[PDB]
């Protein structure tokens, strides 16, 4: 499943649609970016340049503008065409070429951004820019702007106004279409089969950046080159670094092992979460704190729908977690006044739900404490978690254990679809997993 | 194989020995990158800030002072303890524990830089900055001799002369140590271990990425998690391109497959280029072609010693090129006036040789033409290719083929030392290694 | 004549009426200027932040707060008292002293503008920004933005929207108040008292920077501090450069001299230029020239009126030009064919007026090629001349005169007032006010 | 007076001797400085660049190369000669005229700076540059280096040794030449007759502002066009602010007024205070307030010699004040006790001296509370003052009253020239002038 050509297009119109007459669009591909001298790290185009062309070149602007109510047509600045540059660093798609392969009506060389842009703005009225995104689009913007202001002579005017399309475009990417939710649901599967084949794998003795590896090739083989965000593999004490990345540790017999990894398909993110025993058998004080993320994972996988809010099923598990926490003795005292005292946050310090897309931490409005009502469309994480400090004042057999257990869900008109159930979670499941992995 | 804190104290001793006295030598950490929003791609640090402290965390500078010709002492600045912090991103080295860890006489809190940095200055006569290295380093830089220079009502002054260290630092570079020889026949230990698995996993209808997935695979396992650059992978016509890297298409059944392929261990560069065909069999026309390209790696091999030059061997391939196209009618004239005007050009079109290191194409002076004499302690790659464009005014079979091969020496006190040759390279032993995995 | 507090009240409140519901207008003060080294230029408060507050102190920002249709107020950040600052440097209004000085509702300390700004902004709908104005201003602007941002968590927000608000107020500039008329008007006469000064204090062996001494006091003695622009006393070929401001010539017998001079009285430019013989005697040639550019002066103020342009005037002044120069023999042809090849353009090269204000070129919209319909409120210069090379192609005695004429003249509800008739024009009158000077 | 192209040329050269062999010094001129929108402050060449050329022109920049010991060159780039840009601004040196004009080797176009600054600095050791001086000057001098440093392939190379010229440049400075005395000398004169006029001319009723025009007048006259500084006329409680500008209350019959005003001529400072009764007529608390700064102002003039330091007579100037404080009942106690406890600092805030030159707060390296000791050559002012605030805690009759008496000295071989004794500062010879004045 992918983005096309048709859907790119779909979303240009639909920006235009909300535009005033009389304006024009600026939407800026990512820099290059240097990983060590003259090396570079391996593009990643921007978020929103990419929801609106599908294009996966530098040095590129696409412009929408807006004549009138009834007229609008769009521009591409891209690299040209040149025999030397392509031999050595890859193919370029030109101008020739860019109308008919992106679906755009004009393309101008990058090259000639500053000769032309101020033209294209001359005379209309507002200019959406996402001012502040990209240092050398501001650069081009405040020239053009500025050539236009000191060209009265020239018969030129800047538009006076300039807003910031991205609350418009990050609320267009809040709400998924059919075709992102299939691209969203086999990002879902990719990472699941990561996930599965890193539980397989697993022995004492290994090193977390094993598990890593494992997971990356995963990826690649069904076509997720690169991950959505760098891949946490902690085990033991590592367990309760939230995004432990050092993934550097031999793996002990006797710890769990947190893995947070997802892919990057066709520009969406997976972003899965298991917990599961180095050695395959859940002891008996893991088990006990893995229930209670599990319950808190099931509770709001049967509640989210249409209607209620990330911070309505938060109350849920808190609830979960705190009940279950004054059971083992980790906390003392009575549950609602606990509750009261958000007494579970030394255990549980971060959000439950972000949403996902382009970004693995996407974009679009919460609400105030994440209590924007949901609708059919979105995408979210659901990933509770319990982290027990080796130092923390609890029952001695509780400390050093961090667990998280997330799954990526899409609102629906009557509940969720879970994208990323095929990877097991129940512990019964894992350890089966594992056991016959483990006789291989 | 690594390097060791008492290896990187050595070079900080030998820098300062080469400092005037009343000196500070001032060396940055990289910034940390964003890859999309609020991601960021895995930290990669500063090579030559790496080569001094062996030290893997963003917000940090090196400080040496030379105070005379006999005190001098190095001061760390580098990210506070901070539990929230900590529990959120990783661990941290601090302040109380860097002295012993890295060999440094003192650490500050990185918070602290501008309060403090000055006042290391005050009063020496040079300091070494590489100025336009990075934006955030000059902007610290300048606000300390700002400070110093508008102080004297205080009793500061700044130091007047400032001297840019990268051509000294990277002068040592240029020369390994026993240990980073050590380090890189690792790196090249394993990149050829990875080159090896992906000629014995290719088949006709895999893509390309796939074995990218394959070699980043076994970097990993060996513990060089990251390449040294982004790999390529380029079948059929798409091994024209020099560094192409999107990696895209189904590798098919006649063509050849080039991969320029290393990776990063322990900071150091493997670089690695070996072509062979998707299928296991070369053809005449690609034997023909790869029997040229293979002649100018070995006669480069049996030449590179001390007292030579690239530039000098670099003549000896011309040769043998010019010679291997006019048998094979893809040049016309005589060899000796081909060679006089560089009639290899369209076909052989890059260097034979870079420097290799904490960069893969690593620091250090070439001269002109890259006519610098070769000495003990250098080490670099040997990559003679022939590109044959699909277009090419040549014999028809010629056309769409792009041959690199090349391996990673280093110059010993007789000759070279290679160390990539324990993956294969002579086309009978391709096909034998391929034929032998094709028929598990 | 001044402007008083009310005013300035008023037109805060003229621009609030004109602001959206949900909005705040930010108007930043001029930074200080170095002249050398540690020294600073007399103190220009920017034009735009004068004309809403007619406060002369660096380091403030005027921000009015248009909450909702019916609810708005005013907030000043400025310099803090500071005995210490105020001993050395001269005394601050301060913020206690503030709002019933200058008639806004708050006054907060400049040092905390980075603290405070976002809390103003934050919710608010649109933001009014001269962006690009002053690089300070931007960065205020921009990081209180970003903080409003990325603080979703803290639940702020940033106003989507940002409007240029310069068209709006020099449009609101463009048309002056009966106050402002009055404040140009005294203006005209102080500009005036100094070029009849000039006139009767002039004589041969003179230097040209003399008469610029004469043309200061003067102005000075009025208490209009300062000249408005670069004085230009331009004698003999220096009266063909048209802002000549070396002055450093000794003014010859024989030639004209042509000062351009204005003050600045209360923020409000004069604008006069008048040229004149340097011995108090025309020459024949001399006269003749004059005689052109006074006629195209006189017929100039005869048509100035509301409903006529800038553009329409100047066409009868061009004729005048050609008409005048073809009589003479320095142009050949047919008057309308010349005037259809702009003939006069080599001895006529500029505008024949600008808009006049807190900005001797001031602002406001002219329209193409200056055709805007002229109506009451609108003040402007009239500014004829003609200017002959020394190598002019031109019969010879006519070569190095450069001759210009300018009045200040307020469009009225008949035609025009002219502000600065009070220093003579015509050559009779130059000629007999100098004579008189002279025999003294 | 003035300074010449010869001498100018000799500084050139005695900069040139200090440089090491294989360098080049950049010395850059001033920006242009906007006023307001698009009028521009009167032009300020930079002293340091002033002090090398004598060229008063922007967009310029000298180019001194020291190819090695006995071989050395000049290249100034400057503005080219362009008719419509001289036409409608001034006259420009252009390329052709400056070698000769003022005495460089070679003249290039501005415009082309990019162009040929780096082929210039290729291949030297050293360039002396002075970073952060200018914005504009700093991107071209980067731009040049980052062009070279990543120029290897073309055979170019960086100086890799960047030293700020400043203290080496402003040490000339503080030694001046005969010629330089021979200006400030002039410098003086003119400067002393101005302040004679504000004498003369002053009446109760009169504005601060007017002693201003009469003094900017007289600076006028003499061929000094505009001030070293801001002029200050302080009357009354206006007298005890030490930069008192605003210049804009009536003078009080009763009053002090305090004058600190000083021309520029030929790029030199005149720098004199005198403060004097508004009526003619000190009282009796005026007097006795005058007469202990005059005493300070008289003996450090005996004092002021080579071998002496500023610090060494501020202590003479120190004892002086704290005795007649005591006298007068403002301070209470022994003097002794009184000047270890610093007691006069609430009433003499500032310092006795500073260097004169080309900047009124003239370059030079003071030492260590201002210790250094003093040799012939240079010039320095003497200005110590009392301020009693009209809140001071002091016998009644003395508050509002601040008087400073200030002469501009040259050390000489045997003690000081005073360069500003022709304005009386006795206060019976003040009294005498005034009676004068005001009989006519
Ligand atoms: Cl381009
Ligand atoms: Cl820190
Ligand atoms: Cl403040
Ligand atoms: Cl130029
Ligand atoms: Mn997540
Ligand atoms: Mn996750
Ligand atoms: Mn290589
Ligand atoms: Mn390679
Ligand atoms: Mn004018
Ligand atoms: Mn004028
Ligand atoms: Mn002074
Ligand atoms: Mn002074």
């Amino acid at each position: 499943s992918e983005i096309s050509r048709q859907e790119f297009q779909r979303r240009r119109q639909a920006l235009v649609e909300q535009m005033q007459p009389g304006s024009a669009a600026l939407i800026f591909a990512a820099p290059e970016v240097t990983r060590s001298a003259d090396s570079e790290y391996p593009y990643r185009q921007n978020s929103d340049f990419w929801y609106f062309t599908g294009f996966n070149e530098p040095e590129a602007v696409l412009v929408l503008i807006k004549s009138d109510d009834t007229h609008n047509h769009s521009v591409l600045f891209n690299r040209v065409r040149d025999l030397t540059a392509e031999i050595w660093f890859g193919r370029r798609l030109g101008q020739d070429a860019a109308p008919e392969k992106l679906g755009v009506d004009r393309a101008l060389a990058f090259s000639e951004i500053n000769q032309q842009l101020y033209q294209l703005l001359n005379g209309l009225d507002v200019v959406y820019h996402a001012q502040g995104e990209y240092a050398y689009a501001d650069v081009i913007v405040n020239s053009a702007l500025e050539k236009l202001r000191k060209g009265s002579r020239q018969n030129l005017t800047a538009p006076a106004t300039m807003i910031d399309w991205r609350p418009v475009v990050h609320e267009m990417r809040l709400f998924k279409s059919p075709e992102e939710i299939a691209v969203l649901r086999r990002a879902g599967e990719i990472t699941a089969m990561a996930h599965t084949r890193a539980m397989e794998k697993c022995r004492p003795g290994m090193f977390e950046y094993h598990l890593e590896g494992e997971i990356h090739h995963e990826f690649n083989r069904h076509g997720a080159r690169y991950p959505s965000y760098n891949t946490i593999v902690g085990s033991g004490e590592n367990g309760c670094i939230l995004h432990y990345t050092e993934n550097e540790c031999e793996m002990r017999d006797g710890d769990l092992v947190l893995i947070d990894a997802g892919c990057e398909y066709k520009g969406y993110a997976g972003d899965i979460t298991r917990t599961f025993p180095v050695n395959g058998k859940f002891t008996q004080a893991q088990r006990e704190i893995y229930d209670i993320v599990l319950e808190s994972l099931e509770t709001s996988l049967r509640l989210y729908r249409p209607g209620t809010s990330i911070l309505e099923v938060t109350g849920e598990v808190v609830r979960i977690m705190v009940s279950g926490l004054v059971k083992l003795g980790i906390l003392k005292g009575d549950v609602d006044e606990l509750i009261a005292q958000n007494a579970h946050r030394p255990f549980f310090m971060h959000g439950l739900s972000h949403w996902l897309g382009l970004d693995v931490a996407d974009v679009g409005v919460y609400g105030q404490d994440r209590s924007r009502i949901l609708e059919p469309g979105m995408v979210l994480t659901v990933e509770p978690g319990l982290y027990i400090a080796p130092d923390a004042e609890v029952p001695e057999q509780y400390r050093g254990i961090g667990i998280r257990i997330e799954d990526d869900i899409v609102i629906t008109e009557t509940g969720n679809e879970n994208l990323t159930a095929s990877v097991v979670k129940k512990p019964e499941e894992i350890e089966a997993l594992m056991v016959a992995a483990r006789k291989q």
